[PDB]
């Protein structure tokens, strides 16, 4: 999202003299000249290569009407031109121009922007300068005088038996320009060529979720079909697998239409880079996966889809807590399938026919009740019972519980069971991503116990003091807890830029700036020079803020609550809404001191600025010493001693005068 | 707890001219004018809308006795009045007054406060000003001249065929005032309307504990009655459940008489807000809970009471350690009930009648000894044995121990047992809120081992030095441990307000301020300007504090212990109680230097202030340069060289003079 003049202009654009043209009034520039104007064709900035696109000061020649009003007139008119204006170049000649302007209008709907494409040729038609006439200096040196537009595409002689090509690329090249330059101040689409899907579109995320679901389906269902050797003849499961496979094929195809993430920048949507990137990084595995026992068991490599893109959805919420139990279930299922395979291999009696009284299948058949019969060895536990028993055994082993009604008995089973035990140990160690959330809970427990210890030890080490003080401390600590629960206001603002931290400080206050009728005529410059300095205090009842105990060093305002100002054990000031106390500093440069015992009534909020950071801003913004030095209504200055008369002493002092 | 003039005055009060009246002597104010006096009825602050309630300076008219001493006399008398004094308003007229004052006395028992309610009407009786007499400017413009009291309640013409209503609301409105304004400086009750229970009353906490106990009762006892299908015909358990239900109904009713917690502020005790709050948030669940198998099993939703208010009592002490074992017991009981239900469903033989030789009930009956008999299938393990066996099995599974004498054998039991294993894994992971307290213990272990490593590695990296130095270091480290165990004095004081941190600093010292006879005539302004700067050091024997190795930059006092002052290997100064050393700075502005080798005798405590922070305070408190510059008794200044005579050299030097 930008004014779109250089994000993709440094790569495909060509020689030009790109202007800005963005409302103007005064003189009128050309600014930077692109793709071949570093230091060999024109002047530098702060000059006619930064300003003054009116053909002038690139002059160094004679005043001809043929050289003055050719392009200098039809610049802000933009229809079509080939006129030859004079703009001095390296060859020191009365340069004469061919071009093909291309018009465009604006984005802000104000007739602001124009494409402003130049070509700036000299040699092609006539150089007629006569600084030195030593034969071939201007007649046959025609091919050596200028190195600019000629050195862009066609570096040979302008005629060179190819006059048409040379004079049809510098007279009219709008065919290769126009849409080839990034159009206007239109906030550009985030680098999206046609028929490419952005990797943060609402479509791609749904596609990823669908492929994840199908990956879990295949990981769950393939080993079960491999081990239990169920008869394949069916209807529903016969066609669903083909649908799943074709979905993965569609995913492989569609992976060439998605944006590739850049190395630290933003999206890279090059139609060529994406293809080689994918082919190099992850095409072989998906090719093998989505193509007999080996053929149907190699399909497990589809888990690369989950492994590769795991970062997108690891923390959509409380998802790791589900991921761990999911991998637990999958490893349990795989080990159960292997266990049933071993059990089925052990029985069948290792050739001949004599039931092994050892392998756990015989024991399961004996315990359930259904025995083995010989017809040729048919009849036994049903398929569902076999699978659930295998899963139950693997669950007993992996959770490190162990029951023993189903347990290894033969030799091979014992070689398997030790490896299964070690893998289960490692995995049960791995499970503790959940005791992280449990650790947040138990850490809250420790923090509460810590605050309890803090309170008790503080109270004891105090050598004991009047309990009112401890009560005040406890109330203040719990209060400061319950408007600032966990996250502070300081560390948050120290990880910010200077300007965005100023933004945070300016929209934090918003209650004297946008509510008090003094901050009106300041858009963003005075306020952000001040709003970074108002600190908001949450007052507490009974507090002495600027009592006869300190020196006045801060203007204060009230936004929520009321402040009490004692004047030697007697009162006139209880403040209301938007009421100021404290000495004025904008026309005084004079100091006041401790002449009050100001108390606090409610749970108030004050806005306080130190003296040092207030005078500086108003000094710099001296023009704002008019709107913030006459619109402040002084409620009660702590500078002049207020005046206020007893109704219960004058009566009695006049009474005491008649008796004496 | 406040002077109670605006906490609930901005919402229900009406137009008035609220005064302060809080002892006075000098001139006598009116201060702020409420509910309709922003900028359209009177002047601004620092004026007769901040001071001078004597009717004056709001004058702009002629001196009539009818306009001078109507309300200006009967202001500090407060009996009853309708007199028409002159107070200039927007309409530029000799304003004439109707009011009804309401009297009140004080809170401090000194005849201080008065309610001071005004009405300030102009138009009603007679405006007789003649600035412009163009027909209807004062005769029919009567309804447009003033926008103040008329724009409060009755905005129409004073007569408007409703003279009684208009002239009975601005002549006497004490019926709608008085108790409708927050009364006096009486420290107000914490916003308690009648017949509402505060959520921190000693009653509500007991109610919460009782409902928690009954919730645990019902959660324990309902599933047992659901599963074991015990005969309901009884006496004690027949009526107790009804009592429990009526207690929950009483709780539902009483939940509309409790204070609702505010969004970050303090209690909200609005009789209307509480009702809708509760009804929206948690009424439906409690309605369903406290209304056949479904009817008696839906009662478990009473756990919302425990879940909702869990924050109040999570850390009354070591309570999480009990909460975890409680939830462990409850989940064990629920799973045991489900297990017994499955076991009882399996036997009964799934229609027909032939005992299943698989389900664990048959195995339990065989192992205990009591078999099953057919009469129709009656006789077996007793109810208590059945329940305890189910609980034992669920405990074996949940603690991941596993024994195997009672183990799943059938099919359904194995489908249940795997889900039970996974849930047990998650819950046993969750249990570690206890290894938090164990973590405090084991963290103490690590900290001790850390200090051991610290000591050893320091000693070795020292490249070895005389062992006395290491002994001093070790003693100092353990000493600084054993008066500052864990909690410091710095981080505690950096989370404090400026004033409350000053409070902590002022009552930390208390041993020269309240014990030395120099800090007497300073209430809270001088001391808190100094007490923030005395830092207390705990001295160590043998230490050289201000020896001939540094420059004197701090006054010091002794509070506990004694200091030794060497004068070139000979002594006169060993200090006692409240004894000062160091050069004086209040009448010198002169510097001293290293002229001693002052040692340390006991484990002493000194109070030290840097030079920079002592001269400033006494300069500002120049009037206190009289009570703290003549009441300090100089024990031994490190400024003048002390004088003290050998008794073992003069004798011997006179001896050596007779032999030479």
């Amino acid at each position: 999202p930008q004014n779109t003049f250089l994000e993709n202009i440094v790569r495909r654009s060509s020689e030009s003299s790109f202007l800005l043209g963005n409302a103007q009034i005064v003189d009128w520039p050309v600014v930077y000249s692109n793709d071949g104007f570093c230091k060999l064709s024109g002047y530098h900035r702060a000059d006619v290569m930064q300003k003054s696109s009116t053909c002038s000061f690139m002059y160094g020649e004679l005043t001809d009407k043929k050289t003055i009003e050719k392009v200098r007139q039809t610049f802000d008119n933009y229809e079509s031109n080939c006129f030859e204006v004079l703009l001095y170049k390296k060859n020191r000649t009365p340069v004469w121009f061919y071009m093909q302007i291309a018009p465009i209008r604006n984005e802000h709907e104000k007739v602001v922007l124009f494409l402003c494409t130049f070509k700036d040729i000299t040699l092609f038609k006539q150089p007629i300068e006569d600084d030195s006439t030593k034969g071939w200096t201007k007649f046959a040196r025609l091919t050596r005088a200028l190195t600019n537009s000629r050195s862009v595409l066609q570096q040979l002689t302008p005629m060179n038996k190819t006059e048409v090509v040379h004079k049809h690329s510098r007279l009219a090249e709008v065919l290769q320009l126009g849409s080839d330059i990034l159009p206007q101040y239109k906030q550009e689409a985030p680098k999206t060529p046609p028929h490419i899907i952005l990797h943060y579109c609402a479509f791609k995320t749904t596609w990823d979720w669908v492929i994840l679901i199908l990956t879990f389906y295949t990981a769950i269902m393939v080993p079960y079909n491999v081990s239990f050797k169920t008869k394949q003849n069916n209807i529903a499961w016969l066609v669903l697998d083909s649908v799943v496979d074709v979905i993965f094929l569609v995913d492989i195809v569609l992976n060439f239409h998605t944006t590739f993430v850049g190395p630290g920048g933003e999206v890279i949507s090059d139609p060529k880079l994406i293809r080689m990137n994918y082919l190099k990084t992850w095409f072989v595995i998906d090719l093998l996966s989505c193509l007999f026992s080996s053929l149907k068991v190699v399909r497990l490599l589809r888990l690369g889809r989950v492994a590769r893109k795991l970062d997108h959805y690891l923390e959509y919420g409380a998802a790791v807590l589900v991921l761990l139990v999911c991998v637990f279930g999958l490893v349990a299922h795989w080990l159960a399938c292997i266990w049933y395979s071993i059990g089925d291999y052990e029985v069948i009696d290792e050739v001949t026919n004599t039931i092994q009284i050892d392998s756990w299948l015989y024991q399961l058949a004996l315990s359930i009740g259904t025995p083995y019969r010989y017809n040729i060895w048919e009849g036994g536990p049903s398929k569902d019972s076999l699978y659930v028993s295998s899963l139950y055994f693997t669950m007993t082993s992996l959770t490190t519980i162990g029951f023993g009604n189903i347990a290894p008995t033969t030799d091979v089973e014992k070689m398997f069971s030790v490896a299964m035990m070690m893998v289960g140990s490692l995995l049960y160690a791995t499970i503790f991503g959940n005791v992280t959330t449990i650790f947040q809970q138990m850490y809250a427990n420790t923090n509460r116990y810590h605050e309890m210890l803090n309170n008790v030890r503080d109270f004891l080490k105090l050598y004991q003091v009047p309990k009112g003080l401890s009560e005040r401390v406890m109330d203040y600590i719990v209060s400061t807890w319950s408007m600032s629960k966990g996250i502070d206001t300081e560390k948050v603002l120290s990880i910010c830029p200077k300007d965005m931290r100023a933004d945070i400080c300016v929209h934090l206050n918003r209650k004297v700036f946008n509510e008090h009728p003094a901050f009106r005529l300041a858009s963003d410059g005075c306020l952000r020079a001040l709003a970074v300095e108002f600190q908001t205090i949450h007052c507490a009842p009974g507090d002495l803020i600027y009592h006869a105990g300190e020196s006045v060093d801060a203007l204060c305002f009230v936004v929520s609550g009321s402040l009490e100002v004692i004047q030697d054990d007697e009162v006139v000031a209880i403040l209301g809404k938007g009421d100021v106390f404290g000495d004025i500093f904008w026309k005084e440069t004079t100091l006041a001191h401790a002449c009050a015992n100001v108390r606090a009534l409610t749970y108030c909020d004050l806005h306080i600025i130190k003296r040092e950071a207030l005078l500086k801003v108003l000094d710099f913004y001296t023009a704002f010493a008019n709107s913030f030095s006459r619109n402040l209504t002084l409620t009660c200055n702590l500078r002049k001693r207020i005046i206020f008369r007893k109704i219960s002493d004058v009566k009695k002092e006049e009474e005491e005068r008649l008796r004496q």
